[PDB]
């Protein structure tokens, strides 16, 4: 309730970690120049891109 | 009745001992930072705290 646990700081830490992760993802997308670097980014579209690259 | 026994002082001693004990309990709770240091403090709540700690 008072000392042993400070829940506001925990919530703030969570949100801070999430924001840092999102910024890191954006940095990856900007440095790479591609919007899809992993399949977790977009599954339907990775396959399409690979087939289109083969066709090109 | 007059000399051999002084009952007011006995009652005062009892109350003094009780107050000292309560103050000591409060000191324990303040130094520890926890409201439940023994099961005599609270039985239903010790178990809940332990299960919640395990889950955390």
């Amino acid at each position: 309730m008072r000392i042993q646990h400070n829940i506001a700081a925990l919530n703030t830490h969570r949100n801070l970690a999430a924001n840092n992760a999102a910024a890191s993802k954006n940095l990856e997308k900007l440095s790479s120049g591609f919007k899809i670097n992993r399949a977790g980014d977009d599954a339907a579209g990775l396959a399409i891109s690979e087939k289109m690259r083969g066709q090109i």
